[PDB]
């Protein structure tokens, strides 16, 4: 059974001066993340600007990240879209470049039913030998993957985990309860890392871990240790930093924050825009205020 | 200035037994719609299963529809996606096969800002000489195109209309109020056709027109002639029929309904599924209620 | 059958400098409304600050308004609360003072079921021979009176109308459709007056009628005569003025706007507060922009 | 500083066969709760059917509960309504019969502003020497007490705690962080007890404690000890049991569940109704699944 650990990072996709994938910067980022508390990498997900990457770009990115990582942590590719046939095709291509797992989001835009999603996820999982992590995100796809649908899917051999960004730890609770011990529930919301783990989440699929991954591992350890005050103080930092990263559409703030701390990863592709000057000043003040 | 008329139909994409585009069934559907009150055709939009069509399929479909239509009504291509660069590419390709206008939806999944959407739509609109219709649909894209953003976009020469599927006639009111006379607001919700036209909407971008186009035409003629009683009775039918078409994910019910009235357009692509027998019989009862 | 006409006004309760009911100012307000397009008066409703009036003050207000109105327009008393027994008591008292009907709100705070609300409204309607208007207001009570529940209640002889502030003209449509001709549906949102009447609503229960009652009747007459450009212009005005009246908690804005047009009706009781200076400037600009 | 402990209970109000307060059943219930993990009693709150109790009933109920409790745990009276003047009156009356604190809910129905609520709570608190617990319940009152408003109120000497039923452990996090050590945040939802405590909440104001108080006590002891496996096991039970208690309008399910385990506390007052036989069977099957 594959182990993504406590912090899977939803990695940004660095771009060069012309807006193309910057593989040199990607190498720097991957090595930084692994040395700063990242236990698995999600490549080409939402935070990696999957919507504006071509299929060819996605596969080149998956391949480069796999190569650099060199089996140090699991690499999860965001191959799932709202098109089942296309999702199968991309999943096959990611498998061919040696990723360890795939992330499959609830189809966005077309608003599928519970059974539609079941057949969607079932069809993609059957097409690959790789482990599958589901991704519930009604904040982006509108639909929810119901507890019962998640449970049914968990009975499929290679569907091993879920990123639950539904913002609701009570639905998380029920998923945790009604699925087997070898099915893992991750938070998809940085701010909920602590309370999600309190109810049985294995960890977090993170955006904030780009800049405070060490602090996050420290919080998780402290909680697991029973050091509630220590964990709570770091939780307060995590909430504050997370919030500053979502005042403009992600991933634009986290890319700018990385640049502020000496890891330039370029800008973003339309329809996303760079930060305004006012937005930048606000973010920098937050970044400067992180205890060092 | 292009005139889309009172009923633009969000056309389904007919498929054969194996899910491929059925060009012969498409020919029959196009002729049927034009003979049943459709004044413009939207090709390859949400109702046309845009998420599961490839770019090459879309273009092949636009080309075919252009041929069959033979300039009888305007042909609007659903070229907008959540990727600006890709949207410019597909818009160019549609222009080259002789479509008359393009539909650009608010980017789904990546949750752009108002300014992001402004630059997105501006970039696409400047890439083509064709008229552009905006498409507001928060129920699928999460984001709303704000009234102010729409007003700004209306000042761009070839941005001439908006399909507002926000379900709110008061926001439509304000758009109608704050834009020039040569900028048209369409309802994107069949049920709201009558009340939207009461506050100044030009017409409807319709799904229900696949099965009650003539009744809708009659209702609009009644309202425009001040015959409010006559319109209200047809309005009650339209609301009833429309609701029955969205009890399962669209466009599956309207495709099933078309088969019931002798126009087979096949089924749907995953992640969408055929109606269950329970769903079919529920739909059939409402279809049967249409006065003949 | 009782006829509330096209504009029932949710009348504010004038208070003197000590926060007590001002009887002279109430008389002035009543005569003003009757001379400015009001066809029925709702006394002691939400807009009349029912929550902060004592039981004794409510009945005194009912008494005074009945005596001043002198059968010129119907007087509707807001006797319903979230307590059925109390609602019966207050309804009987209002009946004895000689009001013409009672308004019964969906119970707030305690979140009753559909069947609970059915029994609530049935028990109150039972206690009086007077006509009863239901008041659906999920924006204050959270719960909705379902279409099916309204239809059942409409079958009770003296339940003759509903004020629907659900903000949904399509649920209104269904109520209009499924109830008898002698059961009236009123909009409970000033902005929706035009679109609601377009789908068969009899009129509006209004707040904006305190300040633009003539313009509202002008709009309704223009619509009914098929003068759509005129109606749409007045509609745009109604929407804009209405919105300005709800930027701070009602009824505080409309009380201030009355004073701006020379009807001082005093201030409000806690937990409501006077408008801030910023708020007063904002409202004043909207009020002085009304074309008269 | 008053200490409400980890499990305050929102006590139901027992009624006799005529729907009047049953004082003997109240005595039985109070003693039961105290022997089953309850550390503070909230009297005459929402769960105690405050909307349908007269002021005279409330005061008699407070007085009796004060008598039976005999200083073993704090008695908190639900004196706050949506009328500030009335809330001061009832607060005085509760103070006079010897309660230990009062609970003040966000005004429902009239939708006050943040500053309105600030002045409301400030004025009531000023009127009594007793400690005050605020009650945030947007699910019943619509409005929220913002974090900022809660922080400002926490600076008032006798405002010492908040029951937060907003359902959001991240707003709780911020309140906890920004208020002094002597200001306590309680979850207002049973299911959130564990995740709320994980971020620094003192405890829960509970409904489920009527039936599984001992289980919740063991859950909290396990959690505070850092035995998360057992805490998570009991958390799962708490969530399950709690959900079943809100499938019909509370408090009707918890009263019925109490009757099912031999503590008959009677029925409910209109607009609330007894459970149907179907609702009763559904509740019974969940209650019967509680381990004994
Ligand atoms: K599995
Ligand atoms: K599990
Ligand atoms: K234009
Ligand atoms: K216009
Ligand atoms: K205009
Ligand atoms: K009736
Ligand atoms: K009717
Ligand atoms: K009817
Ligand atoms: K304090
Ligand atoms: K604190």
């Amino acid at each position: 059974m594959i182990d993504f650990g406590t912090i899977a990072t939803a990695m940004v996709t660095p771009f060069d001066i012309n807006g193309n994938i910057d593989f040199a910067k990607t190498t720097k980022l991957v090595n930084y993340l692994i040395d700063n508390g990242t236990t698995a990498i999600v490549v080409g997900g939402t935070t990696g600007e999957s919507p504006t990457l071509t299929s060819e770009e996605k596969v080149a990115l998956y391949r480069h990240v796999v190569s650099v990582v060199d089996k140090r942590v699991p690499v999860i590719a965001g191959t799932g879209s709202n098109n089942t046939h296309a999702s199968i095709d991309l999943t096959k291509k990611a498998t061919e470049v040696g990723v360890d797992a795939v992330m499959l989001v609830a189809p966005y835009y077309n608003k599928p039913s519970q059974e539609g999603m079941y057949q969607h996820f079932k069809a993609i999982a059957e097409s690959t030998p790789l482990p599958v992590m589901l991704y519930n995100v009604p904040g982006r796809s509108i639909v929810q993957i119901s507890v019962d649908t998640v449970v049914r899917l968990s009975e499929i051999e290679n569907i091993v985990a879920i990123k639950d960004a539904g913002g609701d730890v009570l639905t998380m609770t029920e998923i945790i309860e009604k699925t087997a011990d070898d099915f893992a529930v991750y938070s998809g919301d940085d701010g909920l890392t602590l309370p999600a783990m309190a109810v049985g989440a294995k960890g977090i699929v993170s955006v904030a871990s780009h800049v405070i991954g060490n602090e996050m591992q420290e919080m998780i350890a402290a909680f697991q240790a029973g050091e509630f005050k220590k964990a709570q103080k770091l939780h307060q930092l995590l909430v504050r930093v997370t919030d500053s990263l979502f005042m403009a559409p992600s991933p634009t703030p986290v890319k700018t924050a990385l640049q502020m701390v000496g890891l330039d990863v370029g800008s973003v592709r339309l329809p996303l825009l760079p930060l305004t000057e006012e937005e930048r000043v606000t973010l920098q003040s937050v970044m400067q205020s992180i205890p060092r």
